């Protein structure tokens, strides 16, 4: 129902957005991109996700988000085949993020402070002077910078609208100091991914 | 009265919860668990507890929560027989938490960042290959990890609905750097509890 | 006017308080103490002081609070005779606090993380085995712990309702690392105050 | 429209301000200065700028503020001629601030934790015993303290109403650890500016 505080919320908040756009005299293409983002991202409803989750117990918090990430976990070998407690620990630190076609999720050469899991959408991995590798539902990227603490080893550009979950470097490390055999699984893959664009260490 | 902003609040916030459940298409058992949590936890009323407490002076803050924790303090030798200022200092750092039958309050082997005091309810302490010890009103658990900085030495599972107060590791230490003879009282007991599931140090 | 959002606010928020008191079944003396605090502290009006101040420029922020602390600054030699920029720097870090007759603003032997300036009210300084010194409008206390980093050297108990400004240890140090000749003025006095209850260093 | 939640917001919030002024019995000149600030700063509309921006993706966040800072970037050689990614990185860390004629944006001799970019307005740089240098649209100041970590090397006083963007020292460094050749461009200029008021290092 539209009388749901959560749909009425979406409408009022989108109203705020329109006036901000109007105050700053944003171009029409930029206004359309935002409108479209707002629909893909929120889908007519706004929740105070983390305050609602925050009001619950941790087991319910865990149970809920496991339920929500069922396809993501089962599509992703790293997750699907791991200890659930590690999986849960990751899952509860993730932040949902949407991107639009054309967006540079990551720029090569920059400093990186999050990695990403692809729930839905297709993305492009772009190195200066290699062909282009694609990643879709059930893969992740942006992990290399977190392991090395250097710079981004590629740009990553959205082909489609993307529904992603991001993980901060501090959470990534926190989960890996508690689950160290999982560090290796990211390393193996990260080396393989470097090898192929002809790089090392 | 239901016209009390605090009952009207409970109703509106529970409405939010229902719509969140609906958006994410949660199973019925999971919806019932949450409904039931919400009733045991809040009891038809929501307060901004720490903002109301935050608006008061510290002595009133102290007086109030002492009043509220009277049965807890008097049921618990560690508290009942201590210096009230230490007791007050602990009490003002606690966070109320509810759990449901079946919940793993603590999982063995994980990293722990809070201990717990049992105001109401009964819990089960579960070590791989020992019998099962029970704890109820007036005991605490989860202190061992805080003292050692290692991992959880047992799982702890709720038998009943549990009304608990949690204490973070940083607060635990803060209160113990100011009240060091109380460190010992946790140590003595913590050693005794290790002894019995056949462990050490 | 009572239609002022700030008086209507005081009334609604005090309503919240009454229901909290009712939920937790607070004794009548404790309910009266809180009622009375709420009137002395807020005086029928609630402002989001720091959000309103936060929306302004720093010079206006500074100008305002200087205006408000005029009697305090001019009653207090340390402030009255200092560099205004130091005074301003202190003033902008203060937090208004009210206390009631009987309250222990400070307990001897505890760890201290704020000092206090007396705008209005009279207080009692109590050392085990000395007579009792009184402080009123235009003095400060609780500075000794901040200078030494040891424990409280006295209890301090409110005789009257007290209108005070508190300063955290971190702000105290921040202002003193920038204004080091003012450190001395607190030291001189702090030594004199120790001398008299027969203590040192 | 005035029915826009953002204009209604400005009106309600300005109402709050008036009552605060009234409670604290502010002088008329001080009330007029604030009224006038509120109009130059907000212009009849209040947005939750960073919450709206916070709800969007980073690329949209970036695109928007680039659009908004177009004249600032193109008026300022340091920005205009740099790598956009550095520019974007700076731009997204800026905080809009307004000042009034007469205001001391910076006092010589104090500790500094932000620098400033002038979008609109004219300012005065004042050293004890030199003539006075003026800066307007398209310059910046307050960078010297950030580079040296010493004290302010001048007072800076607003001649006109000023629309400025501030950058905190921590953000300044963060952007410069990632873009180190830009450190030099601030150094060169900062040395030149010292030279001229007859100073060094
Ligand atoms: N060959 C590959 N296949 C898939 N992904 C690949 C490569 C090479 C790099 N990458 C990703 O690019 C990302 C850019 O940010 P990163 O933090 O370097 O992590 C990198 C990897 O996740
Ligand atoms: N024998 C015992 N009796 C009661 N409680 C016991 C034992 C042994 C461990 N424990 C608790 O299990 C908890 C698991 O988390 P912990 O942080 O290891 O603290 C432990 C104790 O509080
Ligand atoms: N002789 C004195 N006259 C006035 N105030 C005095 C003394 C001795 C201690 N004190 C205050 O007690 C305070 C207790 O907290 P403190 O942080 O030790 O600072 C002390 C002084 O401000
Ligand atoms: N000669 C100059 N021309 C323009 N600006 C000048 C000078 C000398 C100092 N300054 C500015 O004063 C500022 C005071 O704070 P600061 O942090 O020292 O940075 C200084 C410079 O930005």
């Amino acid at each position: 129902s539209p009388m749901d505080s959560s749909r009425r919320q979406y409408q009022e908040k989108y109203k705020q957005v329109e006036q901000y756009m109007s105050f700053h005299k944003l171009p029409p293409d930029t206004r359309q991109r935002i409108h479209d983002y707002y629909e893909h991202r929120y889908q007519g409803k706004m929740f105070d996700e983390e305050s609602i989750l925050g009001e619950l117990s941790e087991p319910l918090r865990e149970e809920i988000i496991n339920f929500n990430c069922r396809k993501l976990v089962a599509s992703m070998p790293l997750f699907a085949n791991a200890d659930p407690n590690f999986v849960t620990s990751m899952l509860t630190k993730l932040r949902f993020e949407v991107f639009q076609p054309g967006d540079y999720i990551i720029r090569e050469g920059t400093i990186g402070k999050k990695m990403y899991f692809i729930q839905h959408g297709v993305v492009s991995v772009l190195t200066k002077g290699n062909k282009e590798t694609k990643l879709a539902d059930g893969s992740y990227f942006g992990e290399i910078c977190l392991l090395t603490r250097g710079r981004r080893t590629a740009s990553v550009r959205a082909d489609t609208y993307c529904r992603l979950y991001s993980l901060s470097v501090d959470n990534f490390n926190e989960v890996l100091e508690e689950y160290p055999m999982m560090r290796r699984a990211f390393e193996t893959v990260a080396l393989d991914r470097l090898d192929r664009i002809g790089k090392k260490n």
